[PDB]
């Protein structure tokens, strides 16, 4: 039964906590992580989002300057926005939340809505942002599994932006500030992301995610108890992890899964595979004995099949039990077939 078995979880020091895989969004282990809390700077994850897709649609460079009104920046000053997305994402700087606010938006007001609008978009049920930079407001709440997914966001759909939460420290005025997410220089994990928090009713916040190999994990923590606990916490989910999962690509786009015949075709076989490629979280050690199978949705498969035409359905199985579906569908068009 060591194959089988259900790991315990260890106990984290935290009110909320959540830990996913980033390609397949398995949930690893989760405690109260759709109570909704105060959310701290981890909203400007959201807000780092906002600025992330302006840069990606190109509205504004990350060489523009920004002037200020009305980090410790003051009336006047002329601030690229390179630095002050670095002021947000490694420093927390809710400063420089406000100035990117009115440069992105116009208004505060304006940029919460679109903070808003995201999660929305996003799906989120239990967040809602009042502020820009994550202050106690009466009316803003987030949770620990709505975090660890606006992470996901972060990763999947801005790259650009992610990219700079790895960055140890960058240098403003003449002064070296560090990254906050003391985790970037642990050498036992390959962490390079995210944000930290915290204030009086939101406790020590942290988002984290780390790699090994092509395995990217992210977990939340929220409610936690101390500083370097925040730390400590996110280091213990990130380990158990990656100690008692692994993530497979069984199959890919375009890689043949199973043949079926066809009648009426140009081709007398079809080949059948995944329009969208395949991620799967499983106990570790435990690829060895993943099996596939697959049914039809049809006795027969007639011609014409347009290309990515759903057939059937792809089920995998771990210890007889089917853990996860995907569509089958046909790779190659094949259209009907003529006669002289």
């Amino acid at each position: 039964n060591i194959k089988t078995m259900i790991p315990g979880v260890p106990q984290i020091d935290a009110e909320s906590y959540i830990l996913i895989d980033y390609n397949s969004g398995k949930v690893l282990a989760e405690q109260n992580a759709d109570v909704r809390r105060d959310p701290a700077s981890l909203t400007k994850m959201m807000t780092s989002y906002v600025i992330g897709q302006a840069m990606k649609a190109g509205k504004f460079k990350e060489t523009d300057l920004v002037t200020i009104g009305n980090m410790f920046l003051k009336p006047g000053m002329q601030v690229p926005v390179s630095q002050l997305i670095r002021g947000i994402n490694l420093q927390s700087g809710n400063d420089a939340c406000v100035a990117m606010a009115d440069f992105a938006a116009g208004s505060q007001d304006a940029f919460v809505g679109l903070m808003n609008s995201y999660v929305n978009a996003l799906g989120l049920k239990n967040t809602h942002f009042q502020t820009v930079h994550g202050l106690d407001a009466d009316g803003q709440y987030s949770s620990a599994r709505d975090m660890a997914l606006i992470g996901q966001a972060l990763i999947r759909d801005v790259p650009n932006e992610y990219s700079i939460y790895k960055e140890k420290e960058f240098t403003f005025n003449g002064i070296r500030q560090l990254n906050r997410n003391g985790l970037l220089w642990d050498n036992s994990l390959n962490v390079d992301g995210i944000k930290t928090g915290h204030t009086d009713k939101a406790g020590y916040n942290l988002v984290a995610s780390a790699t090994e190999g092509q395995m990217r994990l992210i977990s939340a923590v929220m409610g936690g108890r101390t500083f370097k606990g925040r730390e400590a916490e996110s280091k213990k989910l990130l380990t158990w992890g990656f100690r008692f999962f692994e993530t497979v690509n069984p199959l890919k786009v375009g890689k043949e899964f199973a043949s079926e015949p066809v009648w009426f075709g140009d081709s007398d076989r079809a080949s059948l595979g995944v329009d969208k490629d395949v991620y799967l979280t499983i106990p570790r050690g435990r690829m060895k004995d993943l099996k596939a199978s697959y049914v039809l949705n049809s006795s027969e498969l007639h011609a014409p099949l347009q290309k990515n035409q759903v057939v059937g359905t792809i089920n995998f199985q771990l210890d007889g039990k089917t853990i996860e579906q995907r569509p089958l569908v046909v790779l190659q068009e094949i259209p009907e077939g003529n006669f002289f």
